[PDB]
């Protein structure tokens, strides 16, 4: 995946978030530190927060990442789209996991209720474990795909089944 | 402890540590001029070649951090293998491959003998981290059986799509 998409993937709370633009940062609601009152040197009172279930968007009143171009964020993607989930792992290792995207879904995963766009990993027979599949610390990683001219981000990693291929992308 | 630590840059492609002393790769990626590999004189290395499959056995422990894994001659038809691709970018790209019969296949004008496979990414336009490229040769084919990982061969070739592949196998 292009270096300019990896540069946007930022370690955050118990997981990750993603810079859509110099002023817009997206993440999974449950990775946000619940005590936090300051983000990137800005107080809460200078930030517009848009929350839909497991999807959170932060809009800043100054350019926090002026090195970046604004890119397209969409509310999920068409059924059958193949996306990459841009996962960073132990020691500048980059893991762009291939996922075939499905229907909007509500599920119960490890007792928790989760809603977003479902998908199936295309990495192996079963993706149990960290070599072929996701771990809890991957939450907030972006789902991206190429419209063979440009790249689109269509949501953030919310949950995965224990012993399975199924993942959920939280969407705007 | 990870399978990915076993995938190592080698010659024009990659190879895989099966054990502290056993390394497997694709015959055509191996340097044709060498007096040592991994600091060990070629004098003390056993080389077993079968077509596009090569196994090296070293006289001392090169990777003492590793346990020995199961190596088999291919896998049953219908098995969904993972090809463990490493890229010079720093990307790790595990891709699902549905495995078919052992055959001699015509791939970009050459005959290649090994186990056929097709990627589950399928459609085409792999210009997205969705298919193989020539520099990926020697990457291992693995799958989970019970609690056990099995390595069943090495990446030897692919069609122009990068979606129809050949896994070179032992013996
Ligand atoms: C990435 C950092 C170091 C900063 O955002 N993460 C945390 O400080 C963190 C992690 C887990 C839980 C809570 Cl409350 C905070």
């Amino acid at each position: 995946a292009p270096p300019t998409l990896w540069s946007r993937v930022t370690k955050f709370g118990s997981g990750w978030g993603f810079w859509v633009s110099p002023t817009v940062f997206i993440t999974t609601t449950h990775v946000i530190p619940t005590s936090a009152k300051e983000f990137f040197g800005e107080p809460l009172t200078s930030i517009a927060i848009h929350r839909a279930g497991e999807f959170t968007l932060f809009r800043f009143s100054k350019k926090i990442r002026p090195d970046l171009t604004g890119m397209i964020l969409e509310e999920g993607c068409p059924e059958g789209t193949v996306c990459s989930v841009l996962i960073k792992r132990d020691s500048g290792e980059l893991l762009p996991l291939a996922v075939r995207m499905g229907a909007i879904a509500s599920m119960r995963i490890q007792g928790r209720l989760v809603h977003g766009q479902s998908g199936m990993l295309l990495t192996g027979a079963n993706a149990k474990g960290m070599d072929l599949g996701t771990i809890p610390g991957d939450c907030g990683a972006p789902y991206v795909y190429k419209r063979a001219n440009d790249w689109v981000v269509c949501g953030v990693h919310a949950a995965a089944t224990k012993s399975g291929n199924t993942v959920v992308c939280a969407v705007q």
